[PDB]
């Protein structure tokens, strides 16, 4: 039988020190194709073994297609494909869109749910896993409103994540590495930051925040280390919330599960699946 293996790349989506994404298709529909750089070919060798221990299946989870390896003259060629969300990331659609509550809460139900499902052990099922670098870059936004989660080249079955969105233990060295429960809870904090970047973007009485990363107001664009543990574990400090959001009756529940997720104690952060329930019963 023939096994048709061509990809024809049509458009390069995104280019960085991790090498590049672009739309290609295959058989006619579209697939995302990452070409991994030699820099980062640790995170294809990553994304690769833990689909080969389990076929993660989620409509929250970016969707598996291949992992290839082709030998070249004098290199290796490593490519991850998958599902392909024309919309792009929500770091990218929050620059360019606002949102009402429903399309609000449906983008972070849909991330907590994703979430969840990655951080939950089944039996019988899945491992545990924790995911290392969640922001919203790394989150794609479907045509039906909710979103899904990719990138597991960091992830953990029970390269640095990016330093932004780094939880207090991680800055102060402090996390008990031995410990798969630290995981998750470092996922939790980054997914309280992805919340608040969100809930800007929600208009309420006329009134929408500009995107902003978290902590942009006090650290520069590419952080240091040394200036993220100023800020998150000497000085404690929390990203703002408005005024505003303390007239609309979500923003102030939002406001409440964000502080949920930014305790410096990380065994007082609130679950994924509790996050989950509490935004069932928002609205
Ligand atoms: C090797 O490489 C690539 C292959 C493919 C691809 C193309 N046609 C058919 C297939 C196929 C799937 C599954 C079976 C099964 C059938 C039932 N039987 C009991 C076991 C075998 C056979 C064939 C594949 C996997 C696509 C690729 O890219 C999208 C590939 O490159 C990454
Ligand atoms: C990698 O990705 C894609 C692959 C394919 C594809 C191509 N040939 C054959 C298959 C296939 C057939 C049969 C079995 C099973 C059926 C029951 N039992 C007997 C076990 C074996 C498995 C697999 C597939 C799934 C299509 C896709 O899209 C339409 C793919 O997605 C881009
Ligand atoms: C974060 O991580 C990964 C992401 C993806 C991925 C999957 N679907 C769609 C995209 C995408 C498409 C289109 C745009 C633009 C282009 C058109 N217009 C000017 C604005 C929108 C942006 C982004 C990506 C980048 C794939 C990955 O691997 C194959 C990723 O790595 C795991």
């Amino acid at each position: 039988r023939t096994v048709a293996r061509d990809i024809t790349l049509l458009e390069c989506v995104g280019k960085g020190r991790y090498g590049e994404v672009w739309r290609g298709s295959w058989q006619g529909e579209n697939v995302a194709v990452k070409i991994f750089s030699s820099r980062d070919e640790k995170s294809w060798f990553r994304e690769t073994e833990l689909y080969n221990t389990v076929m993660l299946r989620h409509e929250n989870i970016l969707g598996f297609i291949a992992s290839d390896m082709t030998s070249r003259h004098s290199s290796t060629q490593l490519w991850l494909i998958t599902h392909y969300h024309e919309m792009g990331s929500l770091y990218d659609y929050l620059q360019l869109t606002t949102l009402d509550t429903v399309s609000c809460l449906r983008i972070v139900l849909s991330i907590a749910s994703g979430l969840a499902h990655l951080h939950i052990e089944i039996f019988g099922g899945k491992p545990a896993i924790a995911h290392r670098d969640l922001k919203s870059k790394n989150i794609l936004v479907k045509k039906n409103g909710q979103c899904c989660i990719a990138d597991l080249g960091l992830a953990v079955m029970h390269r640095v994540g990016t330093k932004r969105y780094m939880a207090p233990e991680v800055l102060d060295e402090t996390i008990q590495v031995d410990c798969f429960d630290s995981y998750k809870r470092v996922d939790i904090w980054a997914f309280g930051l992805v919340l608040w970047e969100v809930a800007r973007r929600m208009v309420s009485n006329g009134i929408v925040e500009d995107y902003k990363p978290p902590f942009y107001d006090v650290v520069p664009n590419d952080p240091s280390f040394e200036d993220m543990r100023k800020v998150v574990c000497v000085d404690q400090q929390r990203p703002n919330i408005p005024n505003r959001w303390f007239s609309d009756p979500t923003l102030t529940s939002l406001a409440k599960l964000m502080k949920e997720c930014w305790y410096q104690n990380p065994s007082a952060r609130l679950t994924a699946l509790r996050i989950k329930k509490t935004l069932t019963k928002i609205d």
